[PDB]
């Protein structure tokens, strides 16, 4: 299918940037799929999780929560694909690393890996807030990870402008 993605930035052949909310991008563009910069307990307090889960009225939090229950915790690295609710068709939940916590950096690279099973995704840089990731690196490690055609959408004007301007 061909999609609205208006605005962004080319970095390769597949992954596209921009200087954007995430809420707002699906809002306007109702990708098949948006990724959420999920915890393993799908608790989207804050950041991209809460952000996306405000805009659906909190459908996504109730949902997770029954999630939970059936199937337990994702695991770091991990994903699953649940609704996108008034946003997406699908939101695609990825768990990158907490970096802060202690989590091993390498994981972010299996996180991005769960974008190979989707042909077109809106996404945020995993594990680059709270998690406290370096946000170049994981840039470099989605470019370096993803196959598929990657949406990015960067919230921070500051961020954005430095990445643009940095080597991958
Ligand atoms: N609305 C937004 N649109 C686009 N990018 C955003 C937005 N909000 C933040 N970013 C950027 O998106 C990037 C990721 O920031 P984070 O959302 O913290 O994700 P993580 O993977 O580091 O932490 C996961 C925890 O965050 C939640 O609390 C979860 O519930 C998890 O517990 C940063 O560059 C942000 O500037």
């Amino acid at each position: 299918m061909v999609n609205s993605f208006s605005g962004y930035l080319k970095l390769t052949d597949n992954v596209y940037i921009k200087n954007a909310d995430i809420v707002e991008e699906a809002k306007k563009v109702k990708p098949t799929v948006v990724v959420n910069a999920a915890n393993v307990y799908l608790k989207h307090g804050g950041g991209v999780a809460g952000a996306l889960n405000k805009a659906t009225n909190n459908a996504m939090q109730v949902e997770s929560d029954d999630y939970i229950a059936t199937n337990g915790p994702l695991k770091v690295g991990g994903s699953c694909v649940l609704s996108g609710h008034n946003l997406a068709k699908h939101c695609l939940h990825v768990v990158g690393p907490n970096v802060n916590k202690g989590e091993d950096i390498q994981l972010l690279k299996s996180a991005y890996e769960n974008f190979n099973q989707h042909e077109v995704l809106l996404a945020p840089l995993l594990s680059a807030g709270i998690f406290g990731a370096d946000p170049i690196h994981s840039l470099r490690v989605c470019v370096d990870t993803v196959r598929t055609n990657v949406y990015l959408a960067v919230f921070d004007k500051n961020l954005y402008d430095k990445l643009v301007s940095s080597f991958l």
